[PDB]
């Protein structure tokens, strides 16, 4: 078994290193959930813009 990103869980996994607010805690979670199950990408990754964006500066 291939285990090379497809594009939907590489933009994902990339948005998701790339999320300013997030803390490293936070984001070293939400990539070892995509470690360990690349196919939860979308619900992950829409856990994290929400995270995000609730700490973004003001
Ligand atoms: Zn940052
Ligand atoms: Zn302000």
């Amino acid at each position: 078994a291939d285990n090379k990103f497809n594009k939907e869980q590489q933009n994902a996994f990339y948005e998701i290193l790339h999320l300013p607010n997030l803390t490293e805690e936070q984001r070293n979670g939400f990539i070892q959930s995509l470690k360990d199950d690349p196919s939860v990408s979308k619900e992950i990754l829409a856990e994290a813009k929400k995270l995000n964006d609730a700490q973004a500066p003001k």
